[PDB]
């Protein structure tokens, strides 16, 4: 609330500050009777132009400006091509409204068509207003010019109070998310083993749903200038996305491992207490490796001159040896109820899932090496 | 586009129709010079009051009306308690704007606080306008009354053109979604078995993400009157949600089964070709049962006087017998590389997952029976 995210306390304040500034400006002007009654547009612009991050603000401003200008020009021209049709100037002014409304509503229901929705809305609004009002090219331009000088003040105050007072970036957000994802999967892999051997959802149910957010953060960050520890005009951000994509593949195996614990068919504790010492070592080595990788990502450091996938591999090999030398406790070998014979293969399923998780750890290391190459990570 | 969802072609048209009607109305009035320049509010209301479904429209209208009235009253009173503070009437009018902006921004960043965001926005807008304009209780009420009679026309035309011209309901949407979810999981369970035995994502990746949509549809439907095949003042809709919740539990097992096919460690075809005939029967029986349940839900019919969980159970028992009489091909029993010994337990994992899926099918039947009881399904 007040400690989970300090940024939420600075953004709001910024907003308030902007509003105050606008008010002060309107108070500094002389007693103009037409500068005080059109002040609801500056307030609307001030509260509608703010965005959390710099890249999102920049993209929204660019798109909105282009769409507003295009729609305004086309809607001003299409209400002047309509006064020369002749005597068909009262069925056309009734068919056009219907067609424009239909097109505007149609363009909004399809997610694919989302960059051109705003322009269409602006065109619909402007065209309908000009026709129903009774205005003429000369009587509408004066109103536009009169009520656009209180829109540009709000737009430039909102744009001045965001890029120079505690700027908030998106690349840092992506970096923090990646770190928290390595740490969530490391914190869940231990809890699944402990939950199986004792007689774990927040880490595998946050990494798998964090693809759309990563894509949006990357899209926002591609609209930002060089700053701080990120010095370049083409900074590799898809190499950060690829690492999370690789980690999600392992998080799926952790998902299956947790789901094993929630089945109707379960094995007895006395049969699962034979592999406790073998499972614990893998469950600790995997988490250690994941935390080491997360920390290296956080500090922006290249991998050392020592192999990092040795201890987990040795632990997996030992587990495989123990399984091979104890397989008689998993299947019924005297026939070479069904529930009794099916409750013993759960251990085999769990061990196979753990081995699959261990084997899926090379792609993460490969992605990290590639990222460190393209981003110029400092030597250890 | 034009055939995937016919409703998308009727809604838009409705919108256009509403707009046309409004235009016609404004044209029917005499040449009023103040009834034509305030016509951008009726258009804004017309395009802002439309919703796809009836329940969503009703809920939004209720919430917006209450919040608008509350905020308008409080913002009219708080700009009249401010002219009696005395000589501290110019630092208070600067501190209040900042505080109000801070509070409005704070109330928006928290998803929990979402029913009271609109009222706060309205209060902020009204208070800031009254202060910066220079208005008095008597000079603002006249403007409000003048520009609210073109807002109520748009609101009642949008509300009249939606509830009586091709009404669209949400309960039908929930019903169709449930049916398509039973059919997606039935279409994926077959493709996972065929993909494993040959030498399947749309059905298990649509059911698991359809919980928020079901909750929203249920919330919207609780705001609708009796109609058609749904005749009651308290219609059980959470009993429809519970069935999908039960089916998702099995869809997770189908997820694991599909994920088995995408592992680095795979078994040889010659070893997996021994259980083909046993796996095919279960893969067909499960889909048949799921499709039977989906069809019964679609037609609103009670279950017959014959057990529906017999064939799948018999198939699972046969698979368990075959596994018990062929287990020597899964493990190395001569020690009572690691990859060779670990590539043979994949069959055991797949069979265990399939048996778990088969066992998780009683909860779905139980939920369907309960729903048919509370919803009064017709006898077969
Ligand atoms: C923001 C409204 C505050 C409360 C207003 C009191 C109720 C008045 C009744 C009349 C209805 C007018 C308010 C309806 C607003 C439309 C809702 C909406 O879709 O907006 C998105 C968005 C609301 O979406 P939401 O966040 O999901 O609630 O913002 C708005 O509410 C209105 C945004 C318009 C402000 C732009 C003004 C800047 C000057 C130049 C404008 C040129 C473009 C004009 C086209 C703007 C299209 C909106
Ligand atoms: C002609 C150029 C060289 C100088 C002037 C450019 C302006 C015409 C542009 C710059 C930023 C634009 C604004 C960018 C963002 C918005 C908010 C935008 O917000 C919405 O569209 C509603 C909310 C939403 O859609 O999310 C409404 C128009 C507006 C004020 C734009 C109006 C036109 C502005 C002032
Ligand atoms: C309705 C008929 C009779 C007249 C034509 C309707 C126009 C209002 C449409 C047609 C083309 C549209 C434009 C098509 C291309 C663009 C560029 C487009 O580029 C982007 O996508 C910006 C970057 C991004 O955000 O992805 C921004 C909006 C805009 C100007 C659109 C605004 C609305 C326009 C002018
Ligand atoms: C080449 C140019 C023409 C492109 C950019 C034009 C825009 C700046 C236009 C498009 C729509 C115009 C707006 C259209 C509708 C209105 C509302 C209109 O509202 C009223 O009805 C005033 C009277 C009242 O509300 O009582 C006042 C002007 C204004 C804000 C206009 C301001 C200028 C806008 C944003
Ligand atoms: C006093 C009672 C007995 C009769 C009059 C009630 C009206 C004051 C209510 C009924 C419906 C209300 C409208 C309901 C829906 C909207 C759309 C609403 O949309 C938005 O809030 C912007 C878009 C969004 O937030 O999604 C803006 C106010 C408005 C027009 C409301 C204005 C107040 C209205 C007309
Ligand atoms: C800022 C300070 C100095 C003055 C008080 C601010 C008000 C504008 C707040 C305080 C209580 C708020 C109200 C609290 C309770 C409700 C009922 C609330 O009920 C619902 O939740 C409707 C059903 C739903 O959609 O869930 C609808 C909005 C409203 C009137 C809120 C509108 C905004 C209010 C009046
Ligand atoms: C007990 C009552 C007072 C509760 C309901 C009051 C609402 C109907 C009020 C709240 C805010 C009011 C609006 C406040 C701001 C405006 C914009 C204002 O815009 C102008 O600045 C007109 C001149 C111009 O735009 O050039 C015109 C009146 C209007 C729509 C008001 C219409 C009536 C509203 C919606």
């Amino acid at each position: 609330m007040g400690v989970s995210d300090p940024r939420k306390i600075v953004f709001s304040a910024k907003i308030g500050l902007a509003l105050t500034i606008v008010a002060l400006l309107i108070f500094y002007q002389e007693p103009n009777p037409d500068l005080s009654r059109y002040s609801v547009w500056a307030i609307l612009t001030v509260v509608v132009v703010f965005e959390f991050t710099i890249g999102a603000t920049l993209s929204k401003g660019f798109n909105r400006a282009l769409g507003t200008l295009s729609a305004g020009g086309l809607a001003l021209g299409m209400a002047e091509l309509s006064t020369l049709f002749g005597d068909w100037e009262e069925i056309f002014c009734t068919l056009s409204i219907f067609c424009i409304g239909f097109l505007a509503t149609f363009m909004k229901l399809y997610p694919s068509m989302k960059a051109y929705e705003y322009g269409f809305r602006v065109f619909l609004l402007t065209y309908c207003y000009i026709l129903i009002s009774g205005f003429r090219t000369g009587q509408f331009i004066e109103v536009a010019i009169s009520r656009f000088l209180l829109i540009a003040l709000g737009a430039g105050v909102s744009l001045g109070v965001n890029m120079f007072i505690y700027p908030i970036w998106a690349g840092e957000d992506l970096h923090n998310l990646v770190v928290k994802n390595f740490m969530n999967v490391a914190t869940s892999l231990e809890g699944c083993v402990n939950g199986y051997l004792r007689c774990v959802y927040k880490g595998y149910r946050s990494a798998v749903e964090s693809t759309s957010q990563e894509e949006s953060l990357m899209s926002f960050a591609i609209w930002e200038p060089p700053h701080g520890p990120y010095k370049s005009f083409n900074y590799p951000w898809k190499n950060y996305v690829k690492l999370s994509g690789a980690l999600k593949h392992c998080a799926f195996t952790v998902m299956a491992l947790h789901g094993c614990i929630l089945s109707e068919i379960q094995a007895p504790e006395e049969r699962r207490q034979v592999f406790r010492q073998e499972l614990q070592r893998v469950g600790v080595e995997g988490a250690k490796l994941l935390r080491e990788l997360g920390e290296k990502v956080k500090k922006m450091e290249k991998l050392g001159p020592v192999d990092l996938l040795f201890e987990v591999h040795l632990a997996a090999e030992e587990l495989q040896h123990k399984i091979d030398k104890k397989s008689y406790l998993l299947v019924n070998s005297e026939c070479w109820k069904t529930y009794e014979s099916a409750s013993a293969l759960s251990l085999a399923t769990f061990a196979s899932l753990l081995i699959e998780f261990v084997a899926r750890l090379q792609n993460v290391v490969d992605a990290f090496k590639e990222l460190s190459q393209k981003a110029n990570f400092k030597e250890p």
